[PDB]
């Protein structure tokens, strides 16, 4: 029983190295220059890894996890005995493996064209007219458009998708693939936590909501904006609505106070992709923490290919499995967005390499929440006035004005985000159970998108609509409440890292820069990797074991004070209790 347990482990390791290596880089090959060469291959090495799989993982299921001695070792085994994909019989798991590379291929190929010729990829071009158009037709324009190409074209695919994820779930002992996702947290209180979570950060969002609600109402007139309605979904500066910041202008709560355009400052003292990774990697080993492999800069796609290349755009962290190789890939663009982004994208890559040295089954952060937040945690630092200014991207700081101008800035992007990200899983997780049919899609969506966001379409929609396709981890499969948790949690990080460093006074005044007692705590979690159930790393970090909250209202808390007088000063109706209006 046990030295045999140990052996099996042993070689298990070892092997899916190889496999895993050799997989990683015919990924890369795809993602990096999508061809039919390049998805022949990889749908190729689909099955090789597949074979290995299936090989241990039948194995793993003739040890009785029960009588193992070992802890890590009966950890490994039980999670080698899921198959995932690979349970699927030979013709799904091929059937599968190309239902999702066609998903993949056709969100990251949609084109949104003019009759005059000219068509728009989602990054950089849709993505400009969301965030800087103040025009209702024009963003009308690309938010339709996207959803007509990306969305309505991702349709044929799912119901297919659905049954044969759900049928690899049910394979590996699992009632659908919702239920496989949200095993990934070994927590069952999980729906509740985080429904007690979001419930904790209602008040804050609708009177964020009504804010911008009334700032919309200004700028875009009376007879589109309802003052008791949903907002209409492509106003937001983003195509999803799912961060606000680049409104940022429409609601600014103090406009005597200017702050620099930190975009046109990056351009101007001419910061390149290279010089935001750059940047990230000395935060990065400013906190004590492992600086990239010279590999990393040599291997790594840090700007958009002009090579005339097709491309999966949306950006990701890899890890090739051998300690050596890690790389980013991303279509990189000099404003602040992007600067944040790198940091998630290296946080990833610092994970990676922080528990490098632990069997490639607990390779894994705590939960997919806390492999999230560890790049968000440094990039909240990094966007304080305080830390631009330092960067030459500010001038200053200071009055109680730029403090509310700066969390108002902040809570555009990550309270707005809060409804959103419990949304996507929220109508997954019923598509999985099968409670949402083909038949309801798109209508259970916009029903969540309203409930949770506030939200409603510019445009009513119509049969054979899919707007959940037109996002990218529908398409692309990844889950999305690992975003969630991240958001809440990456706010209890920074106030215990920033207790660590000493920091007195307001939260969101800290700058973690160069603390190695901050370093400390997230070096020691990251090094767990996913060897111990996750509230020992999340108390390793913090003190204490569960989510909460409290260390994002704390954040927020003079801007939740300054929105409520400012709301009541307005007379807002906080919500949308006439949730049925559309424009
Ligand atoms: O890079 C990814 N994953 C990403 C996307 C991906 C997953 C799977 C296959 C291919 C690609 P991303 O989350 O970095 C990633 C790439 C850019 C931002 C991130 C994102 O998606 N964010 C969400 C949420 C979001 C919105 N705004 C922001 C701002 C900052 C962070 C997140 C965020 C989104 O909808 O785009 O995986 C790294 C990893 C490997 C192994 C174990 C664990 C983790
Ligand atoms: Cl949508
Ligand atoms: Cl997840
Ligand atoms: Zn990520």
């Amino acid at each position: 029983d046990e030295a045999e347990a140990s052996k099996f482990v042993e070689e298990y390791d070892r092997t899916s190295q190889v496999v895993w290596n050799e997989y990683a880089e015919a990924n890369w090959n795809y993602n990096t220059n999508i061809t039919t060469e390049t998805s022949k291959i990889l749908l190729q090495k689909n099955m090789q890894i597949a074979n290995h799989t299936l090989k241990y993982g039948t194995q793993a299921r003739k040890f009785d996890v029960n009588q193992l001695q070992n802890t890590t070792i009966k950890r490994i085994i039980k999670k080698v005995q899921d198959l995932e994909r690979a349970a699927l019989p030979a013709q799904e798991l091929e059937e599968y493996n190309k239902i999702l590379l066609d998903m993949e291929t056709t969100y990251s190929v949609a084109t949104v064209c003019h009759p005059n010729g000219s068509c728009l990829q989602l990054e950089p071009d849709l993505t400009n007219v969301m965030a800087t158009s103040r025009k209702y037709e024009d963003l009308l324009w690309a938010w339709e458009g996207w959803r007509d190409k990306a969305g309505r074209a991702i349709l044929q695919f799912y119901p297919k998708y659905v049954e044969l994820i759900n049928q690899a779930a049910r394979l590996n002992g699992y009632v659908d693939a919702g239920d496989s996702w949200r095993s990934m947290y070994e927590t069952p209180s999980l729906e509740q936590d985080l429904e007690r979570l979001f419930q904790e950060l209602q008040p804050l969002y609708l009177n964020l909501h009504a804010y911008v609600r009334r700032a919309l109402h200004r700028h875009y007139g009376a007879q589109h904006i309802n003052l008791e309605g949903p907002i209409p979904a492509h106003l937001l500066g983003n195509m999803w609505a799912q961060t606000w910041s680049n409104i940022y202008d429409l609601v600014v709560p103090f406009p005597s106070a200017p702050s620099m355009d930190t975009t046109e400052a990056m351009l101007k003292q001419g910061w390149t992709p290279r010089r935001m990774f750059k940047e990230a990697d000395d935060f990065f080993t400013s906190l004590g923490l492992l600086p990239v492999p010279p590999e990393f800069w040599n291997k790594s796609m840090l700007e958009k290919p002009t090579d005339g290349r097709e491309v999966v755009c949306h950006a990701s962290a890899w890890d090739f499995y051998n300690g050596k190789d890690f790389r980013i890939k991303q279509c990189t663009t000099v404003n602040l967005e992007d600067l944040v982004v790198a940091h998630h994208e290296m946080g990833h890559i610092q994970y990676f390499m922080q528990y490098k040295d632990l069997p490639v089954a607990l390779r894994e952060g705590a939960n997919p929440g806390f492999h999230e937040a560890i790049g968000d945690v440094l990039a909240l630092s990094v966007s304080t006035p305080k830390h631009l200014h330092s960067l030459n991207l500010l001038s200053s700081g200071g009055s109680d004005e730029h403090d509310i101008n700066f969390l108002m800035k902040m809570a555009l992007d990550k309270i707005a985000f809060i409804p959103f990200s419990y949304l996507v899983d929220q109508w997954r997780w019923r598509v999985f159970d099968g409670s949402i049919t083909k038949e309801n899609y798109n209508q259970e969506w916009w029903s969540l998108r309203l409930k949770y966001q506030g939200l409603c379409p510019p445009v009513p929609r119509t049969q054979g609509d899919f707007d959940p396709g037109a996002k990218f981890h529908i398409p692309s499969s990844v889950p999305y409440i690992r975003y969630f948790v991240s958001f809440i949690i990456q706010f209890q990080f920074h106030e215990a890292l920033c207790q660590a460093a000493g920091h007195t006074g307001p939260l969101h005044k800290c700058d973690i820069y160069q603390s190695k007692e901050a370093g400390q705590r997230l070096a020691t979690a990251m090094k767990l990797g996913f060897s111990r159930p996750w509230p020992e790393a999340m108390q390793l970090i913090t003190g204490q074991p569960n989510m909460s909250a409290s260390a994002m209202l704390s954040y927020f808390k003079p801007l939740l004070d300054w929105l409520r007088t400012e709301n009541e000063l307005h007379g807002e109706k906080l919500g949308w209790p006439q949730y049925n209006w559309t424009p």
